[PDB]
């Protein structure tokens, strides 16, 4: 399958080279797979979504997206235009409230509900979560993240938007998960990316254009922008049968773009996600 005029972290994750805009994909697209999308909501009724998203779970008066950033990382993960993998289940978990933010025990109890739910869904190709959110290190929240990970659910976090060693953020910090960081349009590392050696893989980051709430679109960068091309690569990839949950942050670094990236620190992996597509 191939995208026209796609998005540039579309196009750069199925493209042994920057600067093309075509994104190329094997067409089943993640059908069958399910990714848990964990953060501020996520606008389902977005025509983007296809009836594909909805809302499991909310810790607030609402299950509503009144922030924009869950629904972004969502569309990332699986929107028609924007995401990578444009037939996956996506599944709400509201965490962090209509400012972004959350209590780390509120996070924790989302993320215990996904290892659960996940007995409650069809998913036959296998269980994502995007956590795009972070704050300082926390045994109590790696712990979490750790359990999520070994019930099952391929796990990617995002590294931080700090410019320092992600070992001092959680979940960033828990060796089991995929702790991803960002990069650009001209295969820099994003100005504010975190790095270190707990960093598994880097995916595109900086102005990525994204479904946002009342049905519009918007380019926000982040290392929440990152994660969820992760998310869905992995999702892709479980769909095709090229991995597993267990193993599937394992493979994406086997077969991702190797030294490609700029500005990356002495002892931080070089590794771009990819899918390696050939059409």
């Amino acid at each position: 399958a191939a995208q026209t005029n796609a998005p540039w972290g579309l196009a750069r994750i199925s493209s042994t080279s920057p600067g093309t805009s075509t994104y190329y994909y094997d067409e089943s697209a993640g059908q069958g797979s399910c990714v848990y999308v964990i953060d501020t909501g996520i606008e389902a009724s977005h025509p983007e979504f296809e009836g594909r998203a909805q809302m499991v779970k909310t810790y607030y008066y609402s299950s509503r997206d009144g922030n924009g950033h869950g629904t972004h990382c969502a569309g990332t993960v699986g929107s028609r235009t924007y995401g990578v993998a444009k037939k996956t289940q996506l599944f709400g978990v509201k965490v962090l409230d209509d400012n972004g933010s959350g209590q780390y025990s509120t996070i924790i109890a989302g993320m215990d509900f996904v290892a659960s739910d996940k007995n409650n869904r069809n998913c036959p190709k296998g269980v994502v979560a995007s956590l795009s959110l972070g704050g300082g290190y926390s045994s109590s929240v790696n712990s979490a993240a750790a359990r999520l990970q070994s019930s099952g659910v391929m796990v990617a976090v995002a590294a931080g938007n700090n410019n320092a060693d992600a070992r001092n953020y959680s979940p960033a910090s828990e060796p089991s998960v995929c702790t991803v960081g960002a990069s650009d349009r001209y295969d820099r590392r994003s100005s504010f990316s975190n790095y270190g050696s707990v960093l598994d893989i880097f995916g595109p980051g900086t102005s990525i254009l994204s479904t946002w709430i009342g049905g519009s679109t918007r380019s926000i960068s982040g290392t929440s922008m990152a994660t969820p091309h992760v998310a869905g690569l992995a999702a892709y990839l479980m769909t095709l049968g090229k991995t597993t949950a267990a193993s599937a942050c394992r493979y994406i670094a086997d077969t991702a773009n190797k030294g490609d990236l700029s500005n990356i620190p002495f002892g931080t992996v070089n590794l771009l996600a990819y899918n390696n597509y050939q059409a």
